């Protein structure tokens, strides 16, 4: 019947950083994955009431996605880098638990977190 609200990607609570891998992950990192070709199921949350996924929610305890990475760092969301990663390998993980080894989406998720770690390595 409904999706929950996507993450936040603000909190005046939460003190704004930019360190110098912050501005890599921004500029570089995201920036890349975001213009491949198997970004776009990745950049927005996943769509539970139009995929008809009435359990994904409920499996999924820490939802993620491109799009709010991408705001979180436009934000200045992050505390270090390392909650950015985080927030990535997250996402890659949630596409992996939810499906199966094999299906179309696992394969691009594989892909775009074979990049990412490329990317990382610099
Ligand atoms: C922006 C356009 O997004 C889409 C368009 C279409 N279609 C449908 C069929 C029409 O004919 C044309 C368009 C299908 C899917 C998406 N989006 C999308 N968002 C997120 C996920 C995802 N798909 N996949 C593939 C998953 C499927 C099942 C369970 C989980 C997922 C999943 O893990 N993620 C990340």
């Amino acid at each position: 019947s409904m999706n929950p609200p996507p993450p936040e990607t603000s909190n005046p609570n939460k003190p704004k950083a930019q360190t110098n891998q912050l501005q890599y992950l921004l500029r570089v990192v995201l920036k890349t994955l975001w213009k491949h070709q198997f970004a776009w199921p990745f950049q927005q949350p996943v769509d539970a009431v139009k995929l008809n996924l009435p359990d994904y929610y409920k499996i999924i305890k820490t939802p993620m996605d491109m799009g709010t990475i991408k705001k979180r760092l436009e934000n200045n969301y992050y505390w270090n880098a390392q909650e950015c990663i985080q927030d990535f390998n997250t996402m890659f993980t949630n596409c992996y638990i939810y499906n199966k080894p094999g299906d179309d989406i696992v394969l691009m998720a594989e892909a775009l977190e074979k990049l990412f770690l490329q990317k990382i390595n610099e």
